[PDB]
């Protein structure tokens, strides 16, 4: 039998274009100044900081550090395969009206990959980090979009160095751009694309912070950066523990 609500979920799995820039930015722009935005920095799992989030959210968002060609991956430790595994997330990315994100993508051979986002509405979860069910599934709002593979283009298209930061940061603003469109309340960030796509963690932290500080100050009503750091360094949590104390 099809567990609860995958249905509902993979038939409202919606496709945001790179031609819906504008549209994202200016959806940013009117609901600039909303809130006094409450922003914290944690060491959760993104489905333990949504499942915490739940009972006090309105309307609650949380970010996939996408594969921009393969739905899940291909799954080994990544966060997206975390969400497959706990949640209905991969019935809603192998959504017909989801394949043009990972075509252009693979069409692309461009490791920056291109401006396209899948909505994922009411994705239900469940199983907690332990991998036992839940009681009753906890449904999350999903916001899948890669972030750009700079592991690959300092080892494959040096030249496209320049423009890594640079797509992050408007990427970054159209991953805002669609939670302010669809009218979430509070976000479950994190440590975007600083694993398998190796990008820099203070930088990803800081981009989050200009835009959370500019063009989407107030936007939101509570954003959570749920960086999980196993590592007796810690070093991903450590940074954006580092630089987003600037904003709580
Ligand atoms: N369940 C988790 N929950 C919260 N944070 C996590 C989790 N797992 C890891 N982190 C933290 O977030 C950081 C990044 O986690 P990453 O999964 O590498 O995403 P990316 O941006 O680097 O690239 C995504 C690729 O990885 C996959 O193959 C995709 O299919 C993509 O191909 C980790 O270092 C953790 O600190």
């Amino acid at each position: 039998v099809r567990l609860p609500g995958l249905a509902a979920m993979r038939q409202g799995t919606r496709l945001f274009t790179p031609e819906q820039g504008e549209d994202l930015r200016e959806a940013l722009r009117r609901r600039r100044g909303s809130f006094q935005t409450t922003c914290e920095v944690t060491s959760e799992t993104t489905f333990a900081a949504a499942r915490r989030l739940r009972e006090k959210a309105s309307a609650l968002a949380a970010l996939n550090f996408a594969s921009a060609k393969n739905p899940g991956g291909g799954f080994a430790q990544a966060q997206e395969e975390d969400l497959c595994r706990g949640s209905g997330l991969y019935f809603s990315l192998t959504s017909p009206q989801a394949e043009p994100y990972y075509a252009v993508n693979r069409q692309s051979h461009s490791a920056l990959y291109t401006d396209h986002l899948i909505y994922s509405p009411q994705v239900p979860i469940f199983r907690d980090d332990a991998g036992q069910l839940l009681p009753a599934p906890v449904p999350v709002n999903i916001i899948t979009a890669p972030a750009p593979n700079a592991g690959a283009v300092a080892q494959s298209r040096p030249e496209q160095l320049p423009q890594v930061l640079p797509t992050l940061r408007e990427r970054a603003r159209r991953v805002l751009g669609v939670a302010a469109w669809m009218e979430q309340t509070h976000l479950v960030l994190g440590a975007w694309g600083c694993g398998v796509f190796r990008n820099d963690p203070a930088g990803v932290a800081r981009t989050f912070r200009e835009l959370l500080e500019g063009e989407a100050q107030g936007a939101f009503e509570h954003v959570t950066f749920a960086v999980l750091d196993n590592h007796p360094q810690h070093p991903r949590l450590g940074a954006f523990r580092r630089e987003l104390e600037s904003l709580c």
